[PDB]
RNA sequence: CAUCAGCUACCUAAAGUUCAGGUAGCUGAUG
């Protein structure tokens, strides 16, 4: 939940940093610096927390009443601090706009596409220190990310042992290089004393220093200034810090022995050595390697002071000397990020991720929301629908608050907090998306009652959320603003607030290719969602998903003429075969009628002649007649084929593969004879007529065809595992060898989307009835129709007894219109009611929402789960009666 | 080549850039800046020069005889130019030596890794400009690529319409945003006149630039502050100049009417903007779009002044200020790049590349260079035993030169100038290149006469070449020096080197994990290469590729049983016949004994009982013999095959696949049936004894099997072409249908290395003998096994009068050792000597080197070139005969 | 909180394109 703020509610999180002067004018003649400063930092810190956090709003109270933005601008020092925050460009990330007496900054998301850097957040200073000949620099944030990734390549393979310290070699003097500093400055480490004004025969390199003390407070100044040398040091090469050392005149000069003590200054630089923030790539966790020693120096036998030398060896990992510039957002307050959390950020690689998703939203876009000038739709077409049904005025009055918007897009929802995975609004009649070229996005919401508190705050919480959705899932990186606007159907004539909500005029669609963009990230936030705009959109997406499967399987029509296709539970092989038929007649250029379809139920059997032109039939139709026309034959739902009718599979052999006896014939025939098999639905085991599957060859596994919901997905997961673990008698253990529990799980996560399965048990009839008849109302306020529903018996001696009572449940529902409820058997598929049969006489068909109505059967058949759950593409419900016992 | 330098003769690109001064207190106290400045920027341009160059050496004359870098460093300016350059750090290419009146800066090229941003080029500035709120920001060379890559990106997609219009924009009464600045400067653009001093009443934001004329030369100035501004405009958002505007002040102030000329103004103006670099990723290349006007100041109806508007529209693509600040080495010289060049530097995506030799550059270095501590090993091993042989004492002296060096390789080759694609030397009897630990790589180049005065350049070009091939094509982005040394065998008076060539210490190989990545970079350069070496490597190569094929293959014996493999001509189906029954074994648990391979001639037998346990018989035998204890089979090379001896396809289909008879068991074992076709190489084409061609299902196609050079697998392309350009009239052209020579071709891209393929014509038997004696002896003589060679003859009658003149040829030519010269038949694959036979005795097997005789076979015959070319591997020599008499 | 030495912009005198400076910015040292 978003913050109160009643002036100016913007559905973002806003940062307010007080009073700040602004005007390039103004901040030049300021006199107090450290109040500059102090004013330049919030703004900055604030900025790069909202860039880490998902953008925002950063509100600053102006002193000046004269201040005008258009004639003074921001500053010379906060525009430097922007450029410093964001190289690749402020213009893209930061927009200004003067309310009143506040100034806005509007700050997007930190969010880098594919042809820019990889940076994941952002940073003033990283803190992470390289020594580049004699200086310690200061990374910046794609210099860190290197050394960070450096690092942790090196670190990611192991080094033992190291016994490369090779005693020693030899020196060379002809020749002067940076390696030449580094032994001198090692001679000069081991030495114990030192002449007054004695000179050094080396200067500072990549690993030597040169610092000296100073006449103030002396172990204080050395503490701010050794995490630099140190950090530098540890992450680029090694080297020592020389304190006492004269930089121009070369000669030692040390501390003098009264303004401080060796032990403790020792001990002081111990102390900040040893909390320099430090991240390891790596197991062991070695500490910073350093060493410090005093090298007292006498002039003629007296002591006169100290000179401190210290030495720093190579680190394996990075070393920070201090946590990193860089800030986020936490509980509403901006938050230094500490340099294992920093490193975690942006080494991170996540942006859980669909692929397929991604790939197709740009077809699904162009499907289901065209950018077109052709006036403003209103979707999805289903709950638009049944909400100007039930609401007469609404439509009209959409169109009055719209105007004058010519091409755009509406998008409603029952509930859109609830589409985007957050809580329902029961006074929220609707809520209405409106996407438009040249437009803000505009969240419309309509209440029931006006009088409720609540409208305000739950529409600039929707916005705010859905905004938040599309920029993290959606993975939408544009400027973008959603309005909510507080509507009510009691006045005709609907007007806005006295304060409508501004944003900077960069925050509009600017043209088509925004919009197109915007559009398809909604598709990808959907589709991460439930809702019924993710079920309609889901099954285009596996329609989609269904071409490409049905490409990749026919190319092996011109590899194999018999295949036995083995298919796990839910690969909706119905569509397969379709599809393949398709590409049977394209590739072999025969008529459509020699493609004969061959399953065993009779409503899949009138599903598949009213979905292709080929030839289907019955397996009894098949065995009653003569297909002598027939060149090719697919096989569906072969398991439960029979032979009690005589040898199918001999007469499909001799149709697509005739022997000749005595030749003649030059023109001899070989077909397609394509056998799609599911082992686990194996039931009533009886003679079955397949050959043995020692000789099913050649064969094809099909396990990336599961185009059901994630919990429809496990639950048949869960039965394939516990069916394995207790196979039955009457089939056989070969075939079930060919299902891998890991290849099914990978396909699911591939394929399947969001979706809602839920059980109950120990319910009468009428409690069965009435659940039923609730979520159905339930569905259809929601905008789904009747077409996508269907209930299912296990047993079909049930049917009359359970379509009793769903007449009695959904009538006592339904107690303002009195329109008969209709229900249809599994042959009405064209049908739009809602379909009430048994699960045999539902078999190869698929329903958006299935109601699963069984008795308690445990232990007593363990397949009704797996073939209710195979009929079900997004809704599963499991409903089991209670047992009758007296 | 590399140019000629007595003094510092380093196998580098060497810039030599004058007197330059040098130390911190000596740059520091310099009064003459201008001459500071010039130094500078000449060190720069040359490191820029080459850290895009393949890196190089920089040699600066040091005025000062008593500076020393030990004691004086290199400068303030100096190292902060360099951190401008290399904003990553300036440690990882910058090495720094003092050689007496010399300074030498030592640049290692600019190589990106997989760690670091994809930036291709170094440069000190774009010279693009963006406009950041009121700054021109000239881009970094990380922001330019960035925002090269933006534009590029958007003129990929289309932006159709042009509709650039962006309807109407207006002046909102209680809201400022940056939008407001640039409608009222389009106010004021369209302004006809002005008032003296007037006020504005706006300021300077993303769109709106104030300047000021200048009292001194105007039109230089302004020429010369215009671009930034012009470039910044084009590339933001577009914007207007305001020359005449006080910033501080916001009055007008405007330039004399005296001053200047409007006229002439406005022309130069013009001039400039046109002028500016322009880089396009559209296809219309529009020029860049700007309004210049005048207003005219009056006072009191006096022309006093004018002021100067310019208005930049928002450019396609990119608008350079001036030339990119990036230099190469073009013609020994310092050249600028232009922004064409420089763009496409930038975005070059280059990395033909081998995908398969970097996979497999790992394993091929740890079978072949192990790097261990056992001792200095002596690599090729055949070419070091031809060359110890011929010279008694060359290990001995080449043993006492790598003293005291423990641990290391030295890898030889006959000429490595050669090696890398360069032009051999006579007078160069071996070259030998150590690489150890902790020690330079060296390149000792042994002569023959001492007195050739051609030797140290040929030694300093051979290790530039090899450096630049090891960088290039290798991608090693270490720091490595190749030190060039002249190494003499014959005289024992052994004259050390006047003056010998000195590295900073990092460009010793630091560790056992540098001394790795260095060879596998080798091993990609000799596979990308033409020698001994090369073609041993290969024979490695194709091992690891023929593993991972048959592993991909061998995924199909669980879904198959019978299976007819068509192989394109080179796929070695051999190889992956042998892999495939070592699979079968390990499927299907049986024993060696019980898997049988069929092949059609005596010496393939004799190959594959020696490379597998699993019994192998020919085709007489398995008809003639009794196999009732096989359970699988595979057959090769059969296309062969004769059925005049009985049906061998139905007598290995009962075996592996046998029917019931009487029932009784239920334990029907099923076999595997694996062909090998390749109906390419089908001569005397009668009935093969196959089934038809519609009844050869299921069917596997394999490509991916050509393991031959680039120029073999070419000479079969042609030829598979010509084969399908007039199939044979004996069987169904369908099964030549299969072919498609695309595929062809890019398997060949991706497996093939490069060899050797040469066509002779018109020569009689002692030319032929002559030619095939000359190469054996220059292949033995680089290292070349009698082993690696196979001569060929298209009738086996020739083989008598070939072997004889093949003797005389080589007894003739061996004139310095008297070896006795055995050639082999074909049965004699595996031993030692040369295998000379006819090309039918050689079916199945497979040579480095293939010597084909044929005599004037045109028109005759048409698969003499495709079965020649599918026997050699590297390298194949075609022959051809002239009508000799009797 | 001051001061100085180094890195682009802006400005004035000087000179046939040098030059002297001056200003606010970026970051090293000292106080
Ligand atoms: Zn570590
Ligand atoms: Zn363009």
């Amino acid at each position: 939940s978003l913050k109160t703020d009643t002036e100016m509610p913007y559905p973002e999180v806003i940062v307010d940093v007080g009073r700040v002067i602004f005007g390039e004018e103004n901040r030049k003649k300021m006199t107090n610096s450290c109040l500059k400063r102090s004013e330049n930092s919030r703004i900055i810190r604030a900025i790069c927390a909202l860039l880490n956090s998902g953008g925002g709003v950063i509100k600053a109270e102006i002193d000046d009443k004269t201040y005008s933005y258009q004639c003074h601008g921001l500053g010379q020092d906060l525009e430097t601090s922007f450029q410093k925050l964001l190289p690749s460009g402020s213009q893209k990330y930061l927009d200004y706009m003067q309310q009143g007496h506040n100034l806005l900054i509007f700050v997007k998301s930190w969010s880098p596409d594919v042809f820019s850097l990889p940076l994941r957040i952002c940073s003033l200073r990283s803190n992470l220190y390289r020594r580049d000949v004699t200086s310690a620099i200061n990374l910046s944030a794609s210099s860190a990310l290197e050394l960070l990734r450096e690092k942790g390549f090196r670190a990611q393979r192991g080094r033992p042992r190291v016994k490369k310290l090779h005693p020693q070699q030899v020196l060379n003097r002809c020749i002067q290089e940076e390696e030449d500093m580094r032994i001198l400055a090692s001679e000069f480490f081991k030495k114990d004393k030192l002449m007054y004004k004695e000179k050094l025969n080396f200067t500072e390199s990549t690993h030597v220093a040169f610092k000296r003390f100073t006449t103030k407070k002396v172990i204080p100044r050395i503490k701010e200034m050794l995490p630099h040398y140190v950090s530098a040091f540890a992450n680029t090469q090694g080297g020592y810090v020389l304190i006492g050392v004269d930089d121009k005149s070369k000669e030692v000069v040390g501390c003098k022995w009264e303004k401080v003590n060796p032990d403790l200054l020792k001990k002081e630089i111990e102390n900040c050595i040893e909390k320099l923030p430090t991240f390891h790539f790596c197991c062991e966790k070695p500490k910073v390697n350093f060493t410090t020693k005093i090298l007292n120096v006498y002039q003629k036998d007296v002591l006169d002071g100290y000179v401190c030398v210290i030495q720093v060896e190579p680190f394996c990992c990075v070393v920070f000397a201090e946590a990193p510039d860089s800030w986020i957002m936490k509980d509403n307050s901006v938050t230094r990020l500490t340099a294992e959390q920093w490193v975690v950020m942006m080494l991170d690689t996540q942006s859980g991720y669909p692929i397929k998703v991604h790939k197709f939203k740009e077809a699904l876009q162009r499907h289901l929301f065209p950018v077109t000038q052709e006036e403003v739709q209103f979707k999805p077409e289903s709950l638009c629908k049944k909400l100007f049904s039930d609401h007469k005025e609404l439509e009209g009055l959409m169109k009055t608050l719209i105007h004058p918007c010519s091409q755009g897009i509406v998008i409603f929802s029952r509930s859109w907090a609830g589409d985007v995975g957050f809580r329902k609004e029961q006074n929220v009649l609707c809520d209405a998306l409106l996407i438009a070229v040249n437009s803000p996005v505009v969240l419309y919401t309509i209440l029931i009652d006006p009088n409720w508190p609540g409208g305000l705050e739950y529409a600039r919480n929707t916005a705010h959320q859905l905004k938040q959705k599309l920029q993290t899932v959606g993975g939408y990186t544009g400027k973008v603003c959603i309005i909510p606007r507080l509507i009510h159907l009691s006045s005709t004539q609907s007007r806005p607030g006295e304060i409508p909500l501004r944003y900077p005029r960069s925050y509009r669609l600017a043209d088509e290719e925004e919009m197109e963009d915007l559009l398809q990230a909604l598709v990808v936030v959907s589709l991460s969602s439930r809702s019924l705009l993710s079920d309609q959109m889901g099954c285009e997406f596996f329609n989609l998903l269904i071409m490409e499967q049905s490409q990749l399987l026919s190319e092996s029509l011109q590899k194999t003429r018999e295949l036995f296709i083995y298919c796990f539970p839910g690969v909706r092989k119905t569509a397969l075969a379709i599809k393949i038929m398709e590409k049977i007649k394209d590739l072999f250029h025969c008529k459509p009628k020699e493609i004969l379809y061959v399953c065993e139920s009779d409503s899949l059997k009138d599903f598949v002649t009213q979905q292709t032109t080929c030839q289907a039939v019955t397996r009894k139709t098949f065995m009653q007649g003569e297909f002598l026309k027939i060149k090719h034959i697919v096989m569906d739902e072969t398991e439960n084929f029979c032979s009690k009718y005589g040898n199918w599979y001999m007469k499909a052999k001799n149709i697509t593969h005739p022997k000749a006896k005595g030749t003649g014939s030059e023109n001899l025939h070989h077909g397609i004879l394509w056998l799609f098999l599911d082992p686990f639905q194996i039931h009533h085991a009886d003679v079955n007529g397949l050959p043995p599957p020692s000789a099913q060859f050649p064969r094809k596994t099909i396990t990336s065809g599961i185009h059901c919901a994630l919990e429809i997905a496990k639950v048949m997961k869960e039965e394939m595992k516990r069916i394995k673990e207790n196979p039955p008698s009457n089939m056989s253990p070969d075939t079930l060898a060919l299902f891998s529990e890991t290849a099914y799980e990978e396909a699911t996560s591939a394929q399947a989307l969001p979706g809602v399965c839920e059980t109950k048990t120990n319910l009468t009839t009428e409690q069965i009835a009435n659940y039923v008849a609730r979520k159905c109302h339930s569905l259809f306020q929601s905008g789904y129709l009747p077409k996508d529903i269907a209930i299912l018996c296990r047993r079909g001696e049930d049917r009359g007894r359970y379509r009793l009572a769903l007449l009695k449940a959904m009538e006592l529902i339904e107690t303002h219109r009195p329109s008969e409820v209709v229900f249809s058997p599994a042959t009405g598929v064209w049908g739009s009611h809602i379909v009430l049969d048994s699960i045999q006489q539902f078999s190869g068909l698929e329903r958006t929402v299935v109601f699963g109505l069984s008795p308690e059967c445990d232990q007593s058949e363990e397949f009704h789960k797996l073939c209710f759950a195979s009929r079900a593409i997004k809704h599963l419900y499991l409903l089991y009666e209670k047992r009758a016992a007296y």
